[PDB]
């Protein structure tokens, strides 16, 4: 067994290098030439808040077993992940690093790293995916605490202690670092924002939200305190090993990638635990836009199956909002979920409604009877209040997909509302400007209907259509319904 | 004295009507022909939330003295204001209606209304303005509670009781209705949004803000509860008369119009009271875009003087952010403020910092050492994160004056930050996209400086300037500094 600095990087990485004139992105969907130029222990900036840097860390903490699964990872990235763990962590807190080789083309990618101090490799005999691979690693772990990392990460200074501190104090906390960005094109290590929480839209796709201004102000007195998060990214976290086992590990029927982060996040929160982001812990990750590896049956379908298994188990009736956003998903078969359902019963988990009220209250929930919702689009332009209030005109600006003044709904009452203001036909003469006024269910002047395959908006009981021809010279108007481009509007 | 329905509207309004062929907007800056067509007690829609419509209050409420000041008001609007008070209020709660005629051209506009039940008229011998006029009315008032209304309002159903209920329960509350819109062109009465609070930007100009999503959720269990507001619009409110006197009435040196709403709002909050909007109370107001009346020295100057008197007394150091937004104001003389300053001392009022933390925390406040702040504007476009986070490109969208992704600062450390992300020069080759990255004081790639009279942004120690030419085809870039329009950028506040 070899100490990490004595490992021959050139011998390991050389041989698998990008051949003169070939595509440097095809193998990994990140730039392998830039990854391969880097030293295995390359220096990275210290992206931690200044208060983290002066803190002296407890080291009388339980040791962890680090589990890293991989399938056809670039050698340089995989080695660098392993050495960042070894170099940046107090040695007595790294029990072992378990590499789960998930049926990589070349078994040597993993096996050669087995010579490094503390590294143990487990090879899957066939492709199993990240969920089953992680469980295999977790089942082999000897330590009290599990750390999961992707195979293209770089740990920053004193990344580990702040995470272990949390779980040592309360075993029901599942904790994450701030995930810095390793640029997929140039491999620069870039400090992320510390002001984010994880979350998702009803399509169940992970996204980062900024904290609210009031959340940020409430932290001004300790800006590096833990941040409770509705959802973790899912690749990088630390969890008490027995807690992981007792909560049901992962759903063993999820395949290759996607959705397991949903499932564990809902499960942890609903069943009595918590999820945190720990600002003093910084780890870089190579974010990419595309997957480099195979999906048995296409990635659209596998993601949908995994996501459905999460939704059917955890979301109660709120699953229907997922299906409302992704109707294609109702047709993807998902398999037996009985063991998961009984796991939920066994654990006395709270309902999804509780999750929404107590964990993720800032997730906007549709009125069950809303007809349409979101932005109202015409070309690249979007219906916009222009910051106006009651008795104000309405207009368009370029769609920014950020809500605010471009948030609308078509209601059960047939009104096109923003907040409690409704598009109002003040005057039926063609060319008359429409106005924002307080919504009233009885006001016929506020009734609208979609027509011509949800491509236009007609004022109910008239032949007037919403029209943008005067938008930059007074505001939106009502015009006689006709073939013009200025009367095309679609909710999205 | 005559009951309001026996008052001859046609005789009062007729004679001052818009003369055959003349401009119907010149006299009032609203459409006088449309105002004059209306009955004095015309029906208006009930714009109250449904819960208001079935609601009881206490019922032993203190009566109010209604004060309405006016200068050259349209007779039809003035009459209609008075009759809406008389018709829509329980008679035992209207002690009197005091009309303060602030030196109108024709003294008969007011005097003729003196024949109406409960109406008392006080004429100023010279022009005094709304602040001094209100105080005169308040000083004449006999009731426990004051109600101030403009001379072109229309009270809606059960407008008064919900307001009096609040001040009867706690005399330190100064309370307002939701102010519905009476359209200045057609005089239609339009229901306003109930989801607003008053506020202001650093230019100290009143504006309406939507409540936050978390404020709205916390009200889901009683959607017509009082709404605490950092600032009132200022025309329409109710206040315990003794509380009004004890807090210092209004600043008697403010002239004609503007700024008194700032001053009373800061004073009430800082000195122990509160400000509320009461959704069950609805009153329409003729909003207009221009003033119909004279300002001794121009309206820009009078507004600035009044505003400065508010700022110098109440805002402590935060006045400098007002001056940073309106540098022209540092040159407007404001007069002696000593009585106001001692009033502040006498009352043990809290500092403006307290106001910002506890009353108006959603007003974005620059760091004391920030160089510049706000939006970064180029024409009608604004620097925008595009919802991106670290390692993301940056761009522009049309300025929406709503903060969010168009909020920036130029810091003590020379960085252009949004949240804890900073514009970062990743690559110095001209045309290279800039990126958002976590702010670090040591990173020379994040240093920027204003040049050419605060009209551009140059990357420090280079001849590269922030540039928008690739904004819709990749993002903002760094380009060699030159005379192009795509390199013009101005912060809305410069210290
Ligand atoms: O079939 C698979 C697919 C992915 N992975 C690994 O699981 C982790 C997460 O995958 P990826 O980084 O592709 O996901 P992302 O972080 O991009 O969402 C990485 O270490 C992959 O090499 C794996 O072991 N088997
Ligand atoms: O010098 C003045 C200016 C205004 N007013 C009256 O004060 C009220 C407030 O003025 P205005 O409605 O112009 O303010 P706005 O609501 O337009 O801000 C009105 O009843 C005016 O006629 C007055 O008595 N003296
Ligand atoms: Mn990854
Ligand atoms: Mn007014």
């Amino acid at each position: 067994k070899v100490r990490w600095p004595d490992f021959n990087q050139e011998a390991y990485v050389g041989g698998t290098m990008v051949r003169s004139g070939q595509d440097p992105y095809a193998r990994n969907k990140f730039n392998q030439v830039e990854s391969d130029k880097l030293r295995m222990d390359r220096a990275i900036p210290d992206t931690r808040h200044d208060q983290c840097q002066r803190k002296q860390w407890r080291v009388d903490l339980p040791a962890t077993s680090v589990v890293i699964t991989f399938h056809n990872e670039a050698r340089s990235a995989l080695l660098r992940t392993v050495v960042s763990v070894l170099k940046k962590s107090p040695p007595h807190l790294i029990k072992e690093i378990i590499l789960v080789d998930d049926y990589s083309n070349d078994p040597e990618d993993g096996a050669l790293l087995g010579k490094i101090e503390k590294v143990r490799v487990l090879r899957n005999d066939r492709r199993e995916g990240l969920m089953r691979s992680r469980v295999r690693g977790a089942d082999a772990a000897q330590a009290k605490v599990l750390t999961f990392l992707d195979s293209h990460c770089e740990c920053n200074e004193h990344w580990l202690e702040p995470l272990l501190e949390r779980v040592a104090e309360d075993r029901t906390r599942v904790v994450s670092p701030i995930i810095d960005v390793i640029n997929m094109d140039n491999f620069q290590y870039v400090g992320a924002s510390a002001d984010l929480k994880g979350g998702f839209d009803w399509n169940l796709v992970f996204k980062w939200d900024y904290m609210t201004p009031e959340q940020r102000r409430s932290r001004q007195g300790n800006p590096v305190a833990p941040i409770k998060t509705p959802m973790i990214a899912g690749g990088l976290f630390v969890m008490d090993k027995f807690y992981f086992e007792e909560l049901g590990k992962y759903d063993m029927m999820m395949d290759v990638w996607g959705g397991e982060n949903l499932e564990i996040s809902f499960r942890v929160w609903q069943c009595g635990g918590s999820l945190e982001i720990i600002p003093c812990s910084r780890v870089g990750h190579v974010f990419r836009k595309q997957h480099p590896y195979t999906f048995p049956g296409g990635s659209g379908t596998v993601f949908a199956r995994n996501t459905r298994r999460a939704a059917e188990v955890w979301m109660d009736e709120y699953k229907n909002f997922y299906y409302a956003a992704v109707p294609s998903a109702r047709n993807v078969p998902y398999g037996n979920i009985q063991s998961r359902l009984e796991l939920r019963k066994k654990l006395s988990c709270k309902p999804f409604k509780w999750y929404l009220e107590n964990v993720y209250p800032e997730l906007r929930v549709p009125d069950h009877q809303d007809i349409a919702f979101g932005a109202l689009q015409q070309g690249t332009n979007c219906l916009d209040t222009l910051g106006h209030f009651a008795d104000g005109v309405v207009g368009v600006y370029e769609c920014h997909n950020a809500g605010g003044n471009q948030e609308w709904a078509l209601t059960k009452e047939k009104s096109v509302k923003h907040m409690d203001l409704c598009l109002t036909v003040v005057d039926r003469a063609p060319g008359s400007l429409i106005k924002l006024q307080g919504c009233r269910e009885d006001d016929s002047r506020q009734k609208w209907e979609q027509i011509e395959g949800n491509s236009k908006l007609r004022h109910v009981g008239s032949n007037l259509c919403l029209d943008s021809r005067t938008a930059k010279s007074g505001g939106l108007s009502v015009e006689v319904c006709g073939p013009a481009l200025s009367q095309q509007w679609k909710f999205t």
